[PDB]
This record gives structure tokens, sequence and C-alpha cells, in this order.
């Protein structure tokens, strides 16, 4: 709706890609598409929505949240980008349900093409508020969502502890997560994981992660191939929600 | 005359820079100058923050185990070590938070553990790098306050570990260090039910921190953060608030 600025911040081998990926998207009558931001937090959603969008779109507050949501809309080459940032969904040790309510009946008529459930990198655990996320999502929206779902980890300029190679480290925390949330949602198929850093930089011209990988064309791309996959999209009905 | 004294202490000094050493040797003199012949530190926090991790740094020897993904040991760990007539006691525990709430199994045991020892410094851990405070944190405070009394936090020290950490969006580490520390200390105040101490320390545990030129692990604030802590430790064992009896009236 306002002009995604944003990508002219970009690399240009990220611009050229993003114009790329954006292009197979119409060339496939994929013109909108929304993407639901949902998590924990402080675990980088709204720095995540305005790492996509290339500007400072929603509000950080490195120390404490917050209840909005927003969606911001940015057109380009003739396709439009919806992003949904939206509170945190635990409060204590419970889901504040509130702030649930409020994510569902703001998406009331809104379709869910891609969720970015976002979480940390860096953390050394998951547990029974992983759990209750995971089964929030499922209760809200259905266990369909989950094969428009992709799972991304933030902080990922992360250097393991103990010499744990980035890689163990990394792949011992996705299954870790993985496992907790197939538990909460209740459930393969994908379900993809892919790396953030929002940091900002960063180490071509775009910013590349301590596995070799550019990560913005990673996730729009990602974002791509779950936007293609069928699946069929969400759309929020009222229905819905009293599930 | 002379005999064959059997002591138990402390390979693990040894194996810091020799600049950290010579402090560390000098707080122990403090200590005994003052006639205090042994510290017992009791170590308590949220789970995954750092607790095994630092003890294994202030011993300077692995005796108590790492957990970057898993728990695991549910039982406290004392380790004890001596040097020139001090013994150091410093009592390793479990995370009292799982999920959502406390574990009563962690704590119980931790209390149980403690009957007859004497606290004389608690050493409250968490993360630099944690960028929100709720009541968790706040239910951990008060269960530590339920369980010895107002007065342990008279030798509390609140420790913040990865130390190592440059802060987002260009906010100076001092600053950030201080709204960290405000946050928590808040929180703890009122999960407590306090209202100086409590001092705050910087950690940093990792093999691969930054060191000063007499090759001590330094924070990025320019400080040695061992003999710091080390030195923290021993004003406060020094303070003049009682050390806290751990009878079967405190832990009921
Ligand atoms: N190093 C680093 N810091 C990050 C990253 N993502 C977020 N942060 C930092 O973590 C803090 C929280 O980010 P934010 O986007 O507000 O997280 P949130 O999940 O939206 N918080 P809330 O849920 O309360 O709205 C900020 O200080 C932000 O800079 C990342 O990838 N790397
Ligand atoms: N970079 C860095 N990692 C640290 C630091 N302290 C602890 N860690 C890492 O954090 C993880 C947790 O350490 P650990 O000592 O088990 O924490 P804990 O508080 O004892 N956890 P638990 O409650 O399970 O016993 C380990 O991977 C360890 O390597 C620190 O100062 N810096
Ligand atoms: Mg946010
Ligand atoms: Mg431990």
């Amino acid at each position: 709706v306002r002009g995604w600025s944003g990508i002219n911040t970009f690399a240009p081998a990220t611009q050229t890609k993003l114009l790329e990926l954006l292009g197979n998207l119409k060339q496939e009558d994929v013109n909108s598409l929304t993407i639901l931001v949902m998590g924990k937090g402080g675990v980088g959603k709204s720095s995540t929505v305005n790492s996509i969008i290339g500007e400072r779109v929603v509000s950080i507050s490195p120390f404490q949240s917050g209840p909005r949501p927003v969606m911001v809309s940015r057109s380009r080459a003739g396709f439009t980008l919806n992003i949904i940032d939206t509170p945190g969904l635990i409060e204590g040790g419970y889901i504040n349900d509130m702030a649930l309510n409020i994510i569902k009946s703001f998406l009331l008529d809104k379709t869910i093409d891609v969720l970015l459930y976002v979480d940390r990198l860096d953390a050394y655990r998951v547990d029974n508020l992983d759990k209750l996320v995971a089964k929030a999502i499922t209760d809200s929206f259905g266990k369909g969502i989950w094969n428009k779902a992709i799972v991304a980890l933030t902080h990922a300029q992360f250097s393991p502890p103990d010499g744990l190679p980035y890689d163990e480290f990394f792949s011992k925390r996705s299954e870790a997560l993985l496992q907790v949330v197939r538990s909460g949602a209740s459930l393969a198929s994908d379900i993809p994981v892919v790396l953030i850093e929002n940091s900002g930089r960063c180490n071509s011209d775009e910013k590349v992660l301590p596995n070799g990988i550019a990560w913005i064309p990673h996730l729009v791309q990602t974002i791509t191939e779950v936007a293609l996959n069928k699946s069929e999209s969400i759309f929020v009905d009222k229905n819905l929600i009293d599930g």
C-alpha cells in the first residue's frame, strides 16, 4: 500500500534476488502475500519485521514489551507484502489470553499465507512455555497453518559455547524446538528453519551467517517456497476462533 | 618439630593469570585477617543461566557439569577447596524455574541440603543478554526469600553472565548494563518484598573472553571480572550483616 522503499537499503545482490523472487510469485498469479509473525517474545519479532521491510517500522524496546498488533504493507513490482507484527504470547508462565484474542480478532477476515514463528537461536532450552505457544497457534488457526509455517531463529550471529561447532549447536536446537512445537501443535511435513541476524550487520554484498548462507535472500526464498507449496492459505473466519 | 598436615585445597587458582592470583591471594588474606576462615557461597538462579559455569570459573576447575541444552542434574553439588588456612565452599544448585512455574522438588532438596550449613554469600545468577523481566524472575526472588528470610539479601550479589556482549542498536555497554541491572534489582526486590547492597557484577565464562595485557579475562568495560567478583564477595563477606544459619525453623 505505501511503497517498499526499504528494499533500496538492501545490497544489490539482495535487491536483484528479491526482485527475481518477487518475479516468480508474480509469474504464478501471486500478487499479495500476508505473513504473520508470532512467538514469545523479546525474541526478535519486531526486529525481524523491521529487517524484512528494510526500515524501522515497528517499535523495538530493548527492555520491556506492548499489545499492538500491526500490519505493515509495502508494494513493489506490482507485488504487495503484508507483515503482521504481534505481541509475545506468553506472560509469566502462562499464555496471555487477552493478547491472543486480540491477534485473532485483528486477523478476522485476513488470510495467513505464511506464519513466521520466531525464537532465539542462542537459547539453551525448550519447555512447556514453548509448548503452550504452539498450542495457542494451533487452537486459534488450525493444524493446517503449520504447512504454511517457517521457524526463524534470531541472534544467528552466535558462536556457540564450549567449542560446540556452529552446526551441531544449530542442529540440536532446531530439533529441540521442532519436537516441542510439533508436540504443542500435535503433529510431517517440512517444516523449515531459517536463521536471522537483525543485528544489524553482519559478515558480496548482503549479509551472511557463520555457515556461509545469505539469509535475507534465503528467508524470502523460503517464504516463496512455503507460499507456493499449495497449501492452502488460511482464511481466518469468525468460525475458526471459537475452536 | 614438623607434621604432615592434610588439606584440601585449590590447584584451580594456579590456572589463573598471575596478575589475578595475586589479587585473589590478597583477598583471602583480607578475609583471614578479619577472622573469616571459611566462606560458603550458595549459587542460585533460573535454569540455563550459567550457575555451573560460574562455579567452574571461580574454582578454576571443571568440577560441575555444563548444560547447553539439557538441565540435566537435579541435585546440589558442593565444591570445597582450601588455601593458607582458608576454606572456600561453593554450592551449585539446579535452576529453580521450570516451564512456567517454580520447581519445588528442585527447591526442596536445595533447602534440605542446606540444613545446618551457613550461607555467607548468595550468588544470584542470570544472563546479561536477556531483554525482558517478568514474574518468573520475581517468583525466583520470592522463593529464595520464603526459603531463607529477607536477610539473605543482605548477603546477595547478582551476577549477570555472558558479559562479552555488544548491545544492539549501538546502545553503549554501560548503559545497557545499567538498565538490565535496574530492571532486575527492581523485580528481585519486588518478589523479595524488600524496598543496598545489592551489588551487580558481570561474568563471562567463555574460553574466548577478551584479556587485558596481564592475560586476565576482561569485560568490554575494562574490568578484570574474576578479581572483581572475588572482591565483591569479600566486601559482602565482611559487611555488617549476619550470615544465615539454616535451621528447620528457617526452611519450614
Ligand atoms: N543481536 C541481536 N539482537 C536482536 C535480534 N533480534 C532482536 N534483537 C534484540 O532483542 C531485543 C528485542 O527485539 P524485538 O524485535 O523488540 O523482540 P520482540 O519479540 O518483538 N519483543 P516484544 O515481543 O515484547 O514486542 C531488542 O534489543 C533487539 O535489538 C537479533 O537477531 N540479534
Ligand atoms: N558465552 C557464554 N556462555 C556461557 C556463560 N555461562 C554459561 N554459558 C553457557 O550457558 C550454558 C549454560 O551453562 P550452565 O553452567 O549449565 O548454566 P546453569 O545455570 O548451570 N544451567 P542449569 O540450571 O541447567 O544447571 C552452557 O552452554 C554454557 O556454555 C557465559 O558467561 N558466556
Ligand atoms: Mg515486538
Ligand atoms: Mg548447572
